[PDB]
């Protein structure tokens, strides 16, 4: 089922192999039931948004009762959320930007140029 | 005056930016705030192309201001999502943060790193 666990969330076989290897996923029986899904998505969208491979492992490593990887886990959080607070602050500043900037626009005071569906992508 | 706009975050990257059309051909403080634009909205996931359609509205330039609309619809989704899961996450890494005892202690509150 590593086919259809890779099209679901979804990467490439050989990403999912690597995170095998790098035990950032266990290995499945003999396959790949829903938590891996989920597990992976976490991965995934961590990675998208600025993690490194180290963090979520030291981050899974608190679903995995690891208390090795555990260790010192005070200091990481304190430098993760100052961190993700500045850029969850820069992230509204700019996006206050392109809201201005679409006001601006001609099409903003058009019905017809409503964006509907895109609300929900 | 490219060597004080090189303290910045180098160069040839200036060069590179010049050459892409992303900063005029230097020497002032407009300059360096267009640069910091530059580097930071990179860091925070824009390719250049995006940052050259933005800073097109800077420029007057009427051409790459076209479409401007469905840009702003866009960046703006891709963004809020982007903003919501970062807090979900935040307060996620509170909740981790929240079960150590060290967050108990009065030592070791958090004092320098909020300006930081």
């Amino acid at each position: 089922r590593i086919g259809e666990l890779a099209d679901k969330c979804g990467v490439n076989k050989e990403t999912i192999r690597y995170y095998e290897r790098l035990g950032l996923i266990p290995e499945p029986e003999r396959m790949y039931s829903q938590q891996t899904v989920d597990r992976l998505h976490f991965i995934k969208r961590m990675q998208e948004l600025g993690f490194t491979l180290n963090e979520i492992d030291k981050l899974l490593g608190v679903v995995d009762r690891d208390e090795a990887k555990c260790r010192d886990m005070y200091d990481f959080t304190i430098l993760k959320i100052e961190d993700i607070q500045r850029k969850i602050e820069d992230l509204k500043r700019i996006e206050r930007m392109l809201m201005d900037l679409k006001e601006r626009c001609p099409e903003n005071k058009d019905i017809y140029e409503c964006p509907i569906i895109e609300t929900l992508m």
